[PDB]
């Protein structure tokens, strides 16, 4: 994964935008750096990870699960995370 990935400018689809609005200000275009941070903040604040197994996010009982299409995932699975995120946005140039 290149460092340039974080510079990608994106327009969230409605479900992603809904989630983002619960953790950050509503603007039209976000960087991937922004999207990752806000989704990360969402996971941390809502305690969707378990303190006894801190790499795994459980989202079966959360909007995030609908966003990503999985009951759980590992925060270490970066390629997978980017794919899950990408399906919820449009890239802009
Ligand atoms: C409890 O302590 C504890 N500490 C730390 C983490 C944690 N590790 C990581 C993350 N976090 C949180 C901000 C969620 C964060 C992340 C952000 C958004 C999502 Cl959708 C999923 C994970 N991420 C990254 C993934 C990618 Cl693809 C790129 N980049 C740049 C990352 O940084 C990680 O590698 C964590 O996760 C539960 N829990
Ligand atoms: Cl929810």
């Amino acid at each position: 994964i290149p460092a340039s990935e974080q510079e990608t400018l994106v327009r969230p689809k409605p479900l992603l935008l809904k989630l983002l609005k619960s953790v950050g200000a509503q603007k039209d275009t976000y960087t991937m750096k922004e999207v990752l941070f806000y989704l990360g903040q969402y996971i941390m604040t809502k305690r969707l990870y378990d303190e006894k197994q801190q790499h795994i996010v459980y989202c079966s009982n959360d909007l995030l699960g609908d966003l990503f299409g999985v009951p759980s995932f590992s925060v270490k699975e970066h390629r997978k995370i980017y794919t899950m995120i990408y399906r919820n946005l449009v890239v802009v140039n």
